[PDB]
Parts: C-alpha cells; sequence; structure tokens
C-alpha cells in the first residue's frame, strides 16, 4: 500500500532561478546559479494534515541529468512545531540502474551521482528533531531525562506516605 | 515491567520533610502548616532512557492519616518538556476495600485516607501543556508538512528529474 505524494511547485524558499516542466511522469527541475555561491539551495515544500504512522520510509525516484553529483535532503514537521531533518551519519540506499549500495548522510546531505537515475531509500528511522532528538516514527518517550512526583500533604501537620513499588508496565 | 529505582533528589516548598529508605519501600515524612497553602514537596531522579516500550505507570502506595494526600507526575523529555497529568483523564486507584476510576482533580491525583493499594496512570494521561503534546503520542500521527531542497552541482545548468516521492509501508 504504497502511499504516492502530491508534486506541488507552488511553495518554493531558493535563492536561484529555475524552470519547472511537467511531464508523462514526475517533473523536470532546471536550475541556473553559480560555483561561488555557496549558499545555493531550492527548497520545495507542501502543506498537509496526514497520518504517516502506517508507513516507515520515503522511495525518492530522482534522476540526475549532471555528470557532476548532485545533493538533496529532507526536511518534515508535525504538530506544527517539531522539524525533523536527515539524521547524520544514519544509512540511505542509492539505487542506480546497475548498482545499489549504501551511503551515509553527511553535512545534512545524501549525494546523487552523476547520471544516477534510480530511487532513494530513507527511513523514517534517519529523519530526527534535534532538540528533542526524537526520531520520526518514534515518541517523546524515546527520550526520558526526568521523572518525579510531586507531594500535596494534607492539613495534619505531620503527614506519611509509603511507596513500596513504582513500575512501567507494558501491553 | 520496569521496576523503577527508588532513588531522589527533593525541592520542598513550605515544609519539611525526611526521606527513609526501608526494605518495605521509601517512607516520605513531612511536617507543615495547614495555614501554609503552598505546601509541596518534589521528589525526582534525572537518568536517560527510552520508555517508547512501556506504556502505564504503576505505583503501589499506603497514605498513613485519614486525610487525604495529593500527588502529581512530572517525567521530562531532553527537549526540556515537563509532561503532567492531564486535566479530566481517568486513573485507576485500586484499594482493599474500594476500588474505582478516578479523575485528574486540578492537575492531581486524590490519594484517600489510610489508602493502601496500587495506583495505575496510562502514558497517554500525560501531557504538555503549551505544546498541548500527549507523551505516548507517535510524531507521525499528525504531519503538517514535508518538503525537499535541492542543491545544485558546480555546474552553471543543473537539471533533475524526480519520476515520483511516495511512502513506503513496512
Ligand atoms: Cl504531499
Ligand atoms: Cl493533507
Ligand atoms: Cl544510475
Ligand atoms: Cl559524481
Ligand atoms: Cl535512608
Ligand atoms: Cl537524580
Ligand atoms: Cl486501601
Ligand atoms: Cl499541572
Ligand atoms: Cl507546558
Amino acid at each position: 500500500a504504497d502511499k504516492i505524494l502530491d508534486l506541488s511547485f507552488k511553495k518554493i524558499e531558493t535563492d536561484l532561478s529555475s524552470k519547472i516542466t511537467y511531464e508523462d511522469t514526475g517533473v523536470k527541475i532546471e536550475t541556473d546559479s553559480s560555483k561561488s555561491d555557496k549558499e545555493r539551495y531550492l527548497y520545495i515544500y507542501q502543506n498537509i494534515k496526514e497520518n504517516w504512522s502506517m508507513y516507515n520510509n520515503f522511495y525518492i525516484e530522482i534522476q540526475n541529468k549532471n555528470k557532476s553529483s548532485q545533493k538533496i535532503n529532507l526536511s518534515i514537521q508535525s504538530k506544527n512545531m517539531f522539524e525533523f531533518r536527515l539524521k547524520e551519519g544514519s544509512e540511505v540506499f542509492l539505487e542506480g540502474k546497475n548498482i545499489i549500495y549504501s551511503d551515509k548522510i553527511k553535512e545534512g546531505c545524501i549525494e546523487v551521482p552523476g547520471e544516477f537515475e534510480g530511487k532513494i531509500y530513507v527511513n523514517f528511522n534517519s529523519l530526527i528533531n534535534e532538540e528533542s532528538n526524537v526520531v520520526l516514527d518514534s515518541n517523546m518517550l524515546s527520550n526520558i531525562v526526568s521523572w518525579g512526583i510531586t507531594f500535596i500533604p494534607s492539613d495534619e501537620e505531620h503527614n506519611i506516605v509509603i511507596i513500596k513499588k513504582i513500575s512501567l508496565l507494558s501491553e
């Protein structure tokens, strides 16, 4: 039950000029920039409201028409707050015309080699929320740093409570 | 099941206390004044663990007084989010003579007099007030935005073709 994501190019934050063309399938993205500009980028995003708990990864069918390697990265947002980016060092899988290999996320990016024409596998455990360190397929329980009990004694001058045991149950 | 280590640090507000660690649990003795309405004893332990595999908080406690006590929970995640009892949530207090489902009143749990049983609290009854995020809620549950950034090579004219972007179930 693969879920195909709608590719809309109405929302773009960039510092380049480009020509986007829809074809039978997918879309061609042409950019004109310079070697000097080391801040160059073309961020393309969408606004949604979907539940993705039944999926475990991104499958990006991309093709590079240049001999030089490209670079791409992902960013997901949950609860209009938590932003998830590629976890540095995490393994991603690139399947080309004849070879499939593992490459680690470097400087927050995925290297797309020259003439690459294939698909890219990025598991959701590869996207993380920096601040919380919570990976996209987990929850806040994944990184508990403190637990405590607040006690508000009765109007009696001296109160005593006995705590025999505290544990965490799981179905 | 994971038996939490009963080792604490404490904050005292308008009261003094003693924490003795006996073989039959930890005894908490407080000395305070009926007039000091800001009385409050916070006992906690800082750690670095993963409780994803768990779903509930088991607390067996005994109240030595005839007057009710009030307890609250505070679980913190590295991002400095503190989760507390959700207002209107349900908690189960199983005593010897009385057993029932209880409600969170003013963010606290009423511990009846001479109570001597167990209190069950599900992690979905813990929430961060400002974010309004439940402690066991998965991130994938509510996705509001997703994006892809393209960083071109040094070549002046770059062309990348994206035929398809999907989510695979596993
Ligand atoms: Cl979409
Ligand atoms: Cl949507
Ligand atoms: Cl290839
Ligand atoms: Cl290359
Ligand atoms: Cl002791
Ligand atoms: Cl501690
Ligand atoms: Cl009881
Ligand atoms: Cl509260
Ligand atoms: Cl809060």
